[PDB]
Order: structure tokens, then C-alpha cells, then sequence
């Protein structure tokens, strides 16, 4: 093994290359629904900044595990990014649903991640993950469900105040 | 008796004590209030940051009412803090129209409090109340009854945009 | 359930709430004792100033669960808030006497919710407990145990100058 | 009369002539003492600057009043300054205790002068009193008996360290 490696498991190895993957996919979807706001027919251009900041962000989470990964004495093992479900996102709405969908499978294979770190007794892994990880997507989940709950009330997306006034206020 | 005290009723004490308990309650009112606008289906922040600092302002008023007992020579008499009558407060118009009545509730107090005082002949009590107290009922409950109005005007609860525009500009 | 809760027992949520209640108690002891401390008749205006200093950071405690609960997209469920077991806490040796107590109650409290949030597989509320609560428990006792041991040796609360020069000096 | 009196009582004039002359009393029993603190043999040099202060600030209290009659168009009648009951004053507590007392009996005139502006339809005295006076009292005895207690606890005047640390730390 590499000279640096101490209680490591090959699980957590290859779970940490996983979610490296899961990091990347969230980056790709976050870019995609970016420019879907920036559309001539969409043009709801604090939608388009707000996804873009999230897409970024998501790059940052997957440079902090490919760092773990060598920290650690572990070989990072890279995948194809599979492309978005969707490249029309059909309202500000329904991209912050599919947003909020997206950021709970992320915290679920998190929290997978958590639960095989412990059962291999690798506490360093553990506050990895309790430290940069959980709290990020507890606070990402109910940004984003306040989002969906105003745009809802607001009558988006069929009442056609609604997302404009939403996108310049909160995302102004 | 307190080598401090003079021309200071038992009753006036004892009427202090009481409306210390009241300006806890009114503290904790305001405080649910404010904790109610974060939820993840209400997100209104700019209703809850209103209700949290007036949360704040009604410690105050307990605390210059404690420093009163003491600086006259009574006895402070904590009691039980109530909860609210309610932890969901159903919309920023319903949780505006409750901090109306409980504001003209306090106000009633703090004018049979001054009563008493008068029927005493305590002016260091009356002009206490009249300098810190009366006033800033009166400016507070004009402040509600200007944010009711408005409400009410714009179709909250149920217009879609009421509660989000009053949040960003009014309360903004 | 809550658009945003993922993970969260209804026992955690529950637990959380009683927390809510043992923080705001501690608050109000706080309060109760410092103004015990601006009595004429005890004038030990830094111990006053201690006194209400840990009041406010109680309260911070408490917002901090209620804030937690909102971002997990538990139900804040708030009760009456008790009155402290004193309005005459005695002497500043007797007061941190209590306080000690008080904190290795709400520690004790802080174990069982963090034993909780281990058994039902909750990460995220564990770190939660980690990072804001159990170091400042521990900080707290730590603290208010060299108190007590420098007032003990320095004879109060019977010496007349003991409980004066700890005021000045360690709580200046 | 004076072109400018208006509902100004001829016994409200003589009683406010009798407080100018209290107010000019208590400066001198201030005086008095300050000077008794810098003899080679007491050389308590806070407790001279604190009772020096004090008969500073009875100076701005008479000559308050000596507006005031100018003010409403009365006639100020000096009478002679009686001096103090003592040169000696024994103590820091002894002085304390005789200050506490001379504050006391200056309150209850002023709660009499503002019982005759009341019984004699005086809004402008009564507010005068209220607004510059009654609660500079209330203050000025909280200070006097939270100094006693704490002389009285420490040993003074017979503990021979109390004075003098009392003198450095709360009058410093
Ligand atoms: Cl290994
Ligand atoms: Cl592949
Ligand atoms: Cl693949
Ligand atoms: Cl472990
Ligand atoms: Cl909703
Ligand atoms: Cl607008
Ligand atoms: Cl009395
Ligand atoms: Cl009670
Ligand atoms: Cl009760
Ligand atoms: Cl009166
Ligand atoms: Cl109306
Ligand atoms: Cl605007
Ligand atoms: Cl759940
Ligand atoms: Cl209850
Ligand atoms: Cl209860
Ligand atoms: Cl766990
Ligand atoms: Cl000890
Ligand atoms: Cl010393
Ligand atoms: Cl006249
Ligand atoms: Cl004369
Ligand atoms: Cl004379
Ligand atoms: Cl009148
Ligand atoms: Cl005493
Ligand atoms: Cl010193
Ligand atoms: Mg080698
Ligand atoms: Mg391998
Ligand atoms: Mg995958
Ligand atoms: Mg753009
Ligand atoms: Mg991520
Ligand atoms: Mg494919
Ligand atoms: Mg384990
Ligand atoms: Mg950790
Ligand atoms: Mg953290
Ligand atoms: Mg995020
Ligand atoms: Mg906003
Ligand atoms: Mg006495
Ligand atoms: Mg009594
Ligand atoms: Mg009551
Ligand atoms: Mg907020
Ligand atoms: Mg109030
Ligand atoms: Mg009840
Ligand atoms: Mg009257
Ligand atoms: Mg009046
Ligand atoms: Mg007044
Ligand atoms: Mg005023
Ligand atoms: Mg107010
Ligand atoms: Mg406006
Ligand atoms: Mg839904
Ligand atoms: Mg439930
Ligand atoms: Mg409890
Ligand atoms: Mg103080
Ligand atoms: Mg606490
Ligand atoms: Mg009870
Ligand atoms: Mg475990
Ligand atoms: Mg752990
Ligand atoms: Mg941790
Ligand atoms: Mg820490
Ligand atoms: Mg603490
Ligand atoms: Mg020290
Ligand atoms: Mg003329
Ligand atoms: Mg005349
Ligand atoms: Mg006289
Ligand atoms: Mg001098
Ligand atoms: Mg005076
Ligand atoms: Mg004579
Ligand atoms: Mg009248
Ligand atoms: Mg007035
Ligand atoms: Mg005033
Ligand atoms: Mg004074
Ligand atoms: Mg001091």
C-alpha cells in the first residue's frame, strides 16, 4: 500500500470515489439548469447566478474528497459525468424542486458514507465528512425548500409575476 | 424594610412583579413569532427578524422594571414564563393582528399599574412608566395597526404576493 | 412530513424541544441571580454582570435549537418556562454553587439527547451537539469549579472581604 | 406680578425658595465632608473626590431651582446656609450612612413640594420635579445603601482594611 495509508478500508476507498462522481453529477446538473435561465425565453438572469454559484460549489465539494482520497493513501478512480435528466428545466419552480430532489440524494449517499466509515472504525473519515458535508446539505435542503415553499405560495409558475419578482428579490 | 425604600406601596411592588411576567411572556410571544416565519413552509425571514428583535425590545422592558424593584428597595418575584397561546401562527397578517392585542394588553396593564401608582402618591413610579413605558406602547401599537392595514389592504393571507412583497419592503 | 426532513426521528425532534425548554430555564436562573446581585443590600455589580452575561448566552442556546429544528424540519413545541428554585440566592459563593449544579444538569441533559441521536443513526445532530454544546458544557463547569474553589479557600461567604475582592478582581 | 408668571402658586414660589435653600445645605454637609476625608489622619483620598463630586452636583441642584423661579416669574429669598451637624464624620461608613439619610430626608421634601404642585394644578413644577429630581434621588440613595452594605460586610470602619480598600477599588 501507499507509504501514507493507515486504517482506510477499500470500502471507504472506493465509496469516497462514488461520491466523488455523485460531486461532479450535481456540478453538471447545476450548470445546465444556470444556462436554462439564460435563455431569450426564459431570462431570469439571478435564477441562472444562483444555479451557477451552485454549481461551482459542488465542484469545491468534489476537489475536498479527491484531496481525502490522497491525504489518505487512496487512488482516486474517476467515471464518466453522466449528463442532466433534463437540458429544459420548465420553470423556476420546477428546477428548484429538482434541485431540492437532487441535494437529498446527496445527503442520503452521505449519510450511506458516514454509516460504512463507522462501521469500519475510521473516525477520521467520519468528521470528514460531519465537518464539510452534512451541515452544507442540511443548509442547501432547507434553503432550497423555502425557495420551492415561496414560489409556490407565489403562484409560480403559471402566475406571471410570480418568478420575476421571486428572481429579482430573493436571488437579487 | 430596605435601608432604600421609601414612599414605595407594597402594592406597587407587588403590581411590579406582575407586569415583569408580563414583559417575559410578551418576550417569549415575540419569540416563537419569530421562529414560526423560519420554518421551511413559511419563510418569511424578514417577519421573523421583525418578531425576533421585538423579542428582544420586551427583555428590555423586564429588565428596566427588575432594576426599578431594585433601585426602590423591593423584592423581585419571578413566576412561571406561560407559553404562547399558539407555536403555529398561521400567516404574518394572523401573527400581526395577535401582536396587536397582546400589545393593547400590555398597554392596559401598564395603565392600571400607573393607576395604582397615582392612588398612591408615588410620582417617581408614574413618570418612570410615563417616560419608558406609555409612549412606546403608543408608537407600538400604531406601528401594528399601520402593518394590519397594509395586510389586509394587499389580500394577505391568501394573495400569493401580499405576505412576499410586505416582507421585502415593509419589513425589509 | 416536511418537504426538508430527511433522517430526523420524531424521538430526536422531540428531545430537541425539551432541550429548548431546559436552555430557556437556564436563562432565566441567570437572569433571577443577577439581579440578586444589584440587591442594595448585596451590591456585587460583577457578579451581577456575570450573571446576566451567561443568561444571554442561555438564550443563545436555545435559539440555536430552535434554528435546528426549523433546518430539519422538525415542529418547535414550546412550554411554560419554570421559575428558578430562588429569588434569594444567599451570597456569590452559593449562587456559583448553584450555577455548577445547573450546568452539569443541562451536560447530563446534552449526553442523553447526543446518546439518542447515536442510537437512531442521526450524524448530523451528533456534530450539532459536538461542535456548539458539549466543549462550551464542559468550558462552563470547568470555569464556574475554579470559582467555587478560589471563594471556598478565600473564606467566603462569611469573610467580609471574599466575595468583594473576587468581584472586583476575577469577575472585574 | 411679573409680566411672565402664569398659574404659579405664592406657595409653590415660598416652597421652592425652602428646596434652594436644602439643596445649598446639602452641598455644604458635602463640602464638610470631602475635606474630613483629606485630614492627615483619615487621607481616604476617593471617598474626599466622591463626597467632593456630590457637593458639586448639590450646587447644580440648587441653582436648577433658582432658574426655575426665574423662569416662572417667583422671586428667589436666600436664608442662611445652616452648617453640617458634625466636622468630625468618624468613618467612610459613618459619612455613608449620614449621606444616605440627609438623600432620604432631601426626597421626602421634594415628594412634598410635588404633593403642593400637584394640590395646586402645577404640571409644569410637577413634570420639573419628576424629569430633574425625583429620580436623580432614587438613584443617588440606591448608590448610598449599596455602598453602606458593602462597608458594613467588609468590617468597616473597625477591619482595618476595609476603608481603605473600599476607597480603592469601588471609589478608584
Ligand atoms: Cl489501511
Ligand atoms: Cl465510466
Ligand atoms: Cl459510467
Ligand atoms: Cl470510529
Ligand atoms: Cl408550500
Ligand atoms: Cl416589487
Ligand atoms: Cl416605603
Ligand atoms: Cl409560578
Ligand atoms: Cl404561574
Ligand atoms: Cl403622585
Ligand atoms: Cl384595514
Ligand atoms: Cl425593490
Ligand atoms: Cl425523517
Ligand atoms: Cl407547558
Ligand atoms: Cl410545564
Ligand atoms: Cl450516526
Ligand atoms: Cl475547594
Ligand atoms: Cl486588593
Ligand atoms: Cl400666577
Ligand atoms: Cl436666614
Ligand atoms: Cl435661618
Ligand atoms: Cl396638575
Ligand atoms: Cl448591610
Ligand atoms: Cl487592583
Ligand atoms: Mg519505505
Ligand atoms: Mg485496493
Ligand atoms: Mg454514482
Ligand atoms: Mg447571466
Ligand atoms: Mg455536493
Ligand atoms: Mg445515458
Ligand atoms: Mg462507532
Ligand atoms: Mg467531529
Ligand atoms: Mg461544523
Ligand atoms: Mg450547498
Ligand atoms: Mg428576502
Ligand atoms: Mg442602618
Ligand atoms: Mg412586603
Ligand atoms: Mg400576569
Ligand atoms: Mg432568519
Ligand atoms: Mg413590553
Ligand atoms: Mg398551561
Ligand atoms: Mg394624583
Ligand atoms: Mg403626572
Ligand atoms: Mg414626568
Ligand atoms: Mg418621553
Ligand atoms: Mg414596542
Ligand atoms: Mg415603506
Ligand atoms: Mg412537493
Ligand atoms: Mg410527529
Ligand atoms: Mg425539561
Ligand atoms: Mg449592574
Ligand atoms: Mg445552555
Ligand atoms: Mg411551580
Ligand atoms: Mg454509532
Ligand atoms: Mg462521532
Ligand atoms: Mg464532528
Ligand atoms: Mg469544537
Ligand atoms: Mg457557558
Ligand atoms: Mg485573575
Ligand atoms: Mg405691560
Ligand atoms: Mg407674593
Ligand atoms: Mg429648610
Ligand atoms: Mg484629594
Ligand atoms: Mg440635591
Ligand atoms: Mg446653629
Ligand atoms: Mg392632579
Ligand atoms: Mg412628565
Ligand atoms: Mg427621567
Ligand atoms: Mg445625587
Ligand atoms: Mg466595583
Amino acid at each position: 500500500p501507499s507509504r501514507v495509508r493507515q486504517n482506510f478500508h477499500p470500502d471507504s476507498e472506493a465509496a469516497i470515489n462514488r461520491q466523488i462522481n455523485l460531486e461532479l453529477y450535481a456540478s453538471y446538473v447545476y450548470l445546465s439548469m444556470a444556462y436554462y435561465f439564460s435563455r431569450d425565453d426564459v431570462a431570469l438572469n439571478n435564477f441562472s447566478r444562483y444555479f451557477l454559484h451552485q454549481s461551482r460549489e459542488e465542484t469545491e465539494h468534489a476537489e475536498k474528497l479527491m484531496r481525502l482520497q490522497n491525504q489518505r493513501g487512496g487512488r482516486i478512480r474517476l467515471q464518466d459525468i453522466k449528463k442532466p435528466e433534463q437540458d429544459d428545466w420548465e420553470s423556476g419552480l420546477h428546477a428548484m424542486e429538482c434541485a431540492l430532489l437532487l441535494e437529498k440524494n446527496v445527503n442520503q449517499s452521505l449519510l450511506e458514507l458516514h454509516a460504512l466509515a463507522s462501521d469500519k472504525g475510521d473516525p477520521h473519515l467520519c468528521d470528514f465528512l460531519e465537518t464539510y458535508y452534512l451541515n452544507e446539505q442540511v443548509k442547501s435542503i432547507k434553503e432550497l425548500g423555502d425557495h420551492v415553499h415561496n414560489l409556490v405560495k407565489m403562484g409560480a409558475p403559471d402566475a406571471g409575476l410570480a418568478e420575476y419578482l421571486f428572481d429579482t428579490h430573493t436571488l437579487g
